[PDB]
């Protein structure tokens, strides 16, 4: 099993930044996916961008431009680094990997438990 981490959500002002770090712990094997989610009332839950092995990524059409995924693979860590936050980014903010021992496995998803990320004055 894998533990998931996160940190660096709050209150920011528009226009303003936020970095989230995601860190996973136990018995970690292949990664396949390292993604964000965000949950907002009336939006349900939006994957806000994601990275899969290899390289490739991926964003929301509301994020691109704005938000930067990365990752430190040696460590295990998944972030989020947001710039020009508007008031409509306010959501509890998730990390998942999908984690794999071998290709004739499905696979597991593990979350992280959510950080809430508040853009007002």
């Amino acid at each position: 099993e894998v533990q998931l981490v996160e940190s660096g959500g709050g209150l920011v002002q528009p226009g303003g930044s936020l970095r989230l770090s995601c860190a996973a712990s136990g018995s970690v094997f292949k990664i396949n996916v390292m993604a964000w989610y965000r949950q907002a009332p009336g939006k349900g839950r939006e994957l806000v961008a994601g990275i899969i092995s290899g390289g490739s990524t991926s964003y929301a059409d509301s994020v691109k431009g704005r938000f930067t995924i990365s990752r430190d693979n040696a460590k295990n860590t998944l972030y989020l680094q947001m710039n020009s936050l508007r008031p409509e980014d306010t959501a509890v903010y998730y990390c998942a990997f999908i984690t794999t021992e071998s290709d004739y496995d499905l696979g597991r998803r593990y979350w992280g438990q959510g950080t809430l990320v508040t853009v007002s004055s």
